[PDB]
Formats: structure tokens, C-alpha cells, sequence
């Protein structure tokens, strides 16, 4: 509803983000190869930070009251804090893996940058119609990322060790399906056009969350 | 006045930032040399981001009401968001071009960092007299950048290919004149001591804007 | 009390941060070795930025009124702005010195990132009990940094020139004692459980401040 009905999923989300955190920490202990160590460090802040956000979200600090088209709607801007950080870090996990030219890395981060950032302003507009105007400009941002990811990073990927190629594909396909889920979820949800209730919203991004970060966590890190 | 008289220039500014964006995007398509690709990626986020800011500025989100010395004055803090990002990216375009030692790059970004950042606090102070105290400290910041730019980057520049040297000078001279324009513009303007009206302010930074980013865009990117 | 009793220490803190700034600036003038230049640039933004924060803190902008457990308490969020920037830069001074693998650098910055960041949310919670919940999670963050600093960076350090080893130890030991002081100071202080008055708080972080940045300034920079 606005800080009480989904206290559950939230709690559930904190337990999951942080468990995943304690796990990695107690899994990179060994690590000799500095090369892989990178992946580790990265593939760990993500859950950690993710944990801090899902925690303030539960306790309260998370939400805020954005006024749009009639009544006062809930907006865990706390998410965006997270996504603003995680999402880049993730891309790097990808670029870094498939050794991408800094050129594309850079354009890729900034692409994501404008995406999430704008996703925030979207979920912070008072004028009801404008909310979607950013939704638009933002998606355009994502379709960009996914494009120059599923095209390039595929090629370069599939031009080295069989290890990389395959693994890349794993995450790559997941990332695409997973990620894409958002625009819609956001939409049907209370942050955009309120179709489903917050009882849902929370739980949707909740699953997409633990799966994208810890999914991409076990999946990635547990590969050569 | 405060969101209505300059709706024009604003609209005009959005059309220009974004047009420049679509242009680059459809101009880096080819690009084989990863070296130059860097320039591209960079020389593109700038307009893009620039576009997003000038857009929220028009629709509304842009402005805010800062209270100083009597009445309530307008402050498109939205600009600063932009400048906070563009300006560094630009410097990198410069440093990167004239292959500058990370040492100076770093000190240069942070120099700009303190500049824009402080330019914000300046344009956010309630006590009328203090506004200028930051104006001061801030300018000091710029004079720093321009100094260690027009001095160093000139030398190193003029010690390679005739291409670089000349091009550097192009942008370098523009950057200096252009950039400098601000301190004054800001001043005469409503964000500092209100001399000219917002009918102007907007339109001034508007021109200095499209010219600095897209100016530096065509100018730069269209060179070897 | 809340912007008047400690106007002193504050003023004193500004004078010190900025003096240290003018000093470095007029001490890196020479510098031929690009390698060391890095240290310089870094070891300078720190004081500079530090100066800007301690200045807005004195003039006013600094503080804010956070409501927790009864009455309205003061919170120079301005600090956190500072620490959020300085602290990383410092670590880099360390990592960079003892040539640490980017892997650890990265995990180290993000470690600090979550630390300060969370230290803020801590000092921004309304519910009195939660304030300490972040205090906890945050410290955990620091103990992390100090751990993987006093362990690793020691080893790698002590495996090169006698210069480095010794110097590292200097700063390293200082950093540890100094840094640690905070959690407690914060605690006994008004930002956490209000034991001592703001007459103190200010002056404590004031000393720990000028000593950590300018301490680590002269100490570091004045070594081979
Ligand atoms: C851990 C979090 C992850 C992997 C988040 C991914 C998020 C997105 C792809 C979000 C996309 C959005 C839009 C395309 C439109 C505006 C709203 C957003 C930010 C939810
Ligand atoms: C695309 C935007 C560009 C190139 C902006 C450049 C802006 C400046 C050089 C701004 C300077 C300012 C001061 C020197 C004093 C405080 C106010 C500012 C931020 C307008
Ligand atoms: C120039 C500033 C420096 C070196 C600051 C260092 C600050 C810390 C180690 C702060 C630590 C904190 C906690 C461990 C708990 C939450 C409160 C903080 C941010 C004061």
C-alpha cells in the first residue's frame, strides 16, 4: 500500500541480497589470479550495495510520496539509487569479460547512465503525461544498450576461448530477458500507470532483482 | 519570468541538443579505429545528456525557487546537472586528444569538479552576499583550469602531428572564449545579481550551450 | 548549539584546509616525474574540496535539522559530502602508492563507498533505533577496508624499495588510528547518541580532519 503490505517481500529481498553478499565474500577469499579478482570485487559490490538499498526500503527511508494525476503515489527512489550503481557495475562485468574497447564501455555506461537517471526523473514528474515522455526517452536508452551489446559483445565474445563465448551467451541472454522485463513492469506498476497494486510492484522487481544480481552472480562467478 | 516567457529558447535548445545527438549517433556508425571511437562515445554522451537536461528544463522539472535578498528567484539547477557532467567529458575530449598525463587529467577534472559543484552552491545560497563568495572561489577554480590548459596542453599539443596541434588550438581558443563568457553571464543574470531578466539568461546560456557542445562537436569530431 | 557556538572551530577549520591547499599548489609547481605528479594532483583535490565543505559549513549551508527521538538535531551533512570524496581519493593515494591490483582498489573504493554513503543514511534516519543499525552496517564496512589494507597493502608494500615500505607504514598506522576515531566520535556525538554537545562534535572531527588530510598531506607528499 505504502510501507506496510509488502514489508514481506522487502524483508525477503534484504535476506537474499545480503546472503548473496556474505557468500561471495566467503568465496573470493582464495583467488590468486588478479585478472579474475576484478570480476569478484565487482560482482560483489553489486549485491552489497543492493543489500543496503533493499534494507532502507524495508525500514522506511526507501519510499517517498510523488504526486501525479490525482492522488499521492509511492516511489521507492531507493531502487534507483541501487540500479544507478549496480547496473553500470554489471555492464562492466560484461564488457570486462568480453574484453570490450573502452570506447564502447564508456558509451555503454553513459547509455545506462542516461537510462536509469532518466528513469528516475520519470518516476518523479508531477504532470501525469510527462512521466511517460521520460519512460519513452529512457527505453530508447535501454534499447540502445541491449542493441550494442547483443550485437558487438557477441562478435568479439565469439572470437576467443570456448569458455568465454558460451558464458557470455549465458548472462547475455539472461540480461536481455531479465532487463527487458522492467519497462513493462514499471509501466503496469504504480510508478507509472497504476494498473497492479504496490502489493505486486515490490514483489515483481523483487524477483527480477535477486535473479538479475545473484542470478548473474552465481552464474557468472562460478565459471572459468 | 519563471517557466513561461523563455519556453521558446528552451524548446529551441532541446531541438538543437537532440538534433546534434541523432547526428553523431548516425556518424560514428562506421568508425573502425578504436582510438578515435573514444572521442566519438564521449563527444556524444555530452549532447545526449545535454538534451535530457534542456528537456526537463522546458517541461518544468528544470527550475526551482531560490530565496535571496528580498524575492524568490528562478534557478534551473537542471543546468548544473548538465554542466556537472558535460564539462568533465569535454575536458577529457581535450586531455585525451592532446594525450595528457593522467596526473593533470585528474587534477583537471577535480578542478572542474569543484568549479561546477561550487557554482551550484553559489546558485543555492539564501544569504545574498555569500552567493558571490562562491562565485569568487568558483571562478578561481575556472581560471585554474584555463590556466593549466592554455599553458600545458598547448606545449604537449604542439609536439606531435600538425593535425593535432592545429585542431587543439581550434577548440582550445573556442573553449576559452566560450567558457569565460559564463562568469559574466551568470553574474549580470538572475542566478547572481539580477540585472537582465530571465527572458535573457535562458537565451544567453542557450547560445553559449549549443555552441560549446555542438560547436565543439562538429569542430572536433570532423577532424583527423 | 546549531550554527553559532562552534563558528570558531569551523572558521579555524576553513583556515587550515585552505592554507594546506595553497601550500601544495605552491609545491607541485616543479614536479617533473609524471609518476609522482599523480600523488600530487590527488593529494591536493582532497584539501581543496575539504576547504569548500568546511567553508559552507561555517557560513551556514552546512547544517540541516534531522528529527530523531524527541527533538531536532544538527547534522552537517556537508561533512559527508567531503568524506564521500576525500576518503576515496585518500585510499587511492594508498593503493596507488603501494601499487595495488585494480581489483582490490575497486573493491576498496566501493567498500568505502558503502561506508560513507551509509554513514549518511545513518545520520539522516528519523526512527531513533535505526540510526544505529546503519552505524553497525557501516562500521562493518570500515573494518573491512582497514582489514584488507593492514593485511594486503602491508605485504605488497614490504616487497619493493625501503622508501615505500617505511612510508606506507607511516600513513598506514596513522590512517588506522585516525580513521577508527570516528565511529566512536560520531557515536558519543550529536549525530548519533547525543552525549557530548555540538560545542565538541565540531571540534573533534575538526582536529581529526585537518590531521588526517593535511597530516596525510605533509607526511605523504614530503617523501620520496
Ligand atoms: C539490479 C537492477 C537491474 C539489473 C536493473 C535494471 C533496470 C532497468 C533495465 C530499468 C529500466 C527502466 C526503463 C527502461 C524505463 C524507466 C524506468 C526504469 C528505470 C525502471
Ligand atoms: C555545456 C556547458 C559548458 C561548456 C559549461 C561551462 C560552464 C562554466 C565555465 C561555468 C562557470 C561558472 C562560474 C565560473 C562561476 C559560478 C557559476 C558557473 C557555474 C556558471
Ligand atoms: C577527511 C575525512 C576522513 C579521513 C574521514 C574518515 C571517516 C570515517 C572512517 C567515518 C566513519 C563512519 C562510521 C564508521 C559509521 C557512520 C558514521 C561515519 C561516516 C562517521
Amino acid at each position: 500500500i505504502t510501507g506496510r503490505p509488502e514489508w514481506i517481500w522487502l524483508a525477503l529481498g534484504t535476506a537474499l541480497m545480503g546472503l548473496g553478499t556474505l557468500y561471495f565474500l566467503v568465496k573470493g577469499m582464495g583467488v590468486s589470479d588478479p585478472d579474475a579478482k576484478k570480476f569478484y570485487a565487482i560482482t560483489t559490490l553489486v549485491p552489497a550495495i543492493a543489500f543496503t538499498m533493499y534494507l532502507s526500503m524495508l525500514l522506511g527511508y526507501g519510499l517517498t510520496m510523488v504526486p501525479f494525476g490525482g492522488e499521492q503515489n509511492p516511489i521507492y527512489w531507493a531502487r534507483y539509487a541501487d540500479w544507478l550503481f549496480t547496473t553500470p557495475l554489471l555492464l562492466l562485468d560484461l564488457a570486462l569479460l568480453v574484453d570490450a574497447d573502452q570506447g564502447t564501455i564508456l558509451a555503454l555506461v553513459g547509455a545506462d547512465g542516461i537510462m536509469i537517471g532518466t528513469g528516475l526523473v520519470g518516476a518523479l514528474t508531477k504532470v501525469y503525461s510527462y512521466r511517460f515522455v521520460w519512460w519513452a526517452i529512457s527505453t530508447a536508452a535501454m534499447l540502445y544498450i541491449l542493441y550494442v551489446l547483443f550485437f558487438g559483445f557477441t562478435s568479439k565474445a565469439e572470437s576467443m576461448r570456448p569458455e568465454v563465448a558460451s558464458t557470455f551467451k549465458v548472462l547475455r541472454n539472461v540480461t536481455v530477458v531479465l532487463w527487458s522485463a522492467y519497462p513493462v513492469v514499471w509501466l503496469i506498476g504504480s510508478e507509472g500507470a497504476g494498473i497492479v497494486p504496490l502489493n505486486i510492484e515490490t514483489l515483481l522487481f523483487m524477483v527480477l532483482d535477486v535473479s538479475a544480481k545473484v542470478g548473474f552472480g552465481l552464474i557468472l562467478l562460478r565459471s572459468r
